[PDB]
This record gives structure tokens, C-alpha cells and sequence, in this order.
């Protein structure tokens, strides 16, 4: 929810917007593939205790596959808020930083 | 939300209610512990932007707490379902089992 905060507080301007619109374009296909890898592990982790409700080699390696997909999610949000700032004018770093600090110390 | 669903899901008798309050404090300590890491993790992350917005190693060590905190939280909840379930008398586990493999196939859509 980082860019959601952020396009909230200090949406893109024209031409901010038009420039930008691949990368927030890639990013949004980048966030599916992570979420498409975490919901496959859900059915896998459904299959398993289907067959047998217990913590067995499929059960762990499934939750491995959640693991891993919950933190590349937390990288590639962070990754494209620099990438976004790169983007931005000089003038309006300043306000999106503020808005990103303020998110990541509620997060503190 | 997998917590949510299966919470309060199946009837527990006295014995089997007793137990899993037990487990649902530990679970609270758990959780509470990787949350705390989280927070820091952020404030570390905060820290270094105000001072430097760009990729330093200090973000990079905070974002790799972040990523491992994230992940805890997904497998604490994991195996903190099965430690319920294991708290069910083995006749009621059934009922148990199903709402859990219902809610993960959901979750997979």
C-alpha cells in the first residue's frame, strides 16, 4: 500500500504520468507474477492437506514458496519507490519523501 | 485473514476452548516478536532515506529484515493453524480440515 500512499498524498503530474507510465505499467505486472506465485502455493498447500493434514514435504515447500513471494513483494515495492522518485522533477522529491518517510515510521 | 476464517469456525467443547486460548497467546508472543523486527526494520529504512533517498547499505540490510519479517509472518501463521488443529480433539479435526483446505483453495483463486 507504499504507492498507494503516495500516488494519494502526491499523485503525478502531466508529465510525470506520461513518462513514467511503463515503469508503473512494469511494476504493476511485476506485483501480479509475485501474487500468482503466492496464490499457487496456496493450492498447493490445499492439495497437500487435502491428501494429508499434516506439516509434510509438500506442506513445507509450499510455505517455503509463500515465504519467499511475501518478501519479493516487500523488495519490488521498495525498489520501484526509488525508481518513481527517480522520475519525478527535482521539486517534488521533497514532498514524496516526506509522504514515504512518514508511511515507513508508521510502519515503526 | 486465514486466522480470521478458521476463527471461531468449528464449535470447541470447554477442554478443546481452554487449550486453544493457551496456543493463541503463544501465537500472540510470536507474532507481537516479528512485528517488533518489522518496525525497526522500518524506522532503519526511514532513518536512512531522510538522510540519503537512495539504495545504500543500510537500506539494503533493512530491506532484507523486512523481507525475512514478512515471511516469518506468513509461515507463523501457517504453523500456527496447525498447532490449533492439534489442539482438537481427533474427531473434530475433520470439520477443522475442511474450512482450512476451503479457505487456502479461495486463497489460490
Amino acid at each position: 500500500d507504499l504507492h498507494e500512499i503516495l500516488h494519494e498524498a502526491v499523485p503525478l503530474d502531466a508529465n510525470e504520468r506520461e513518462i513514467l507510465e511503463l515503469k508503473q505499467d512494469a511494476f504493476a505486472q511485476r506485483r501480479r507474477e509475485i501474487e500468482t506465485r503466492l496464490r499457487a502455493a496456496n493450492g498447493k498447500l490445499a492439495d497437500a492437506i487435502a491428501k494429508n493434514p499434516a506439516w509434510s514435504p509438500e506442506v513445507e515447500a509450499a510455505t517455503q514458496e509463500v515465504e519467499r513471494a511475501a518478501g519479493d513483494l516487500q523488495r519490488a515495492t521498495l525498489v520501484h519507490v526509488f525508481e518513481m522518485r527517480a522520475g519525478l522533477k527535482p521539486e517534488h522529491r521533497p514532498a514524496y519523501d516526506r509522504v514515504l518517510i512518514d508511511a515507513l515510521r508508521r510502519g515503526s
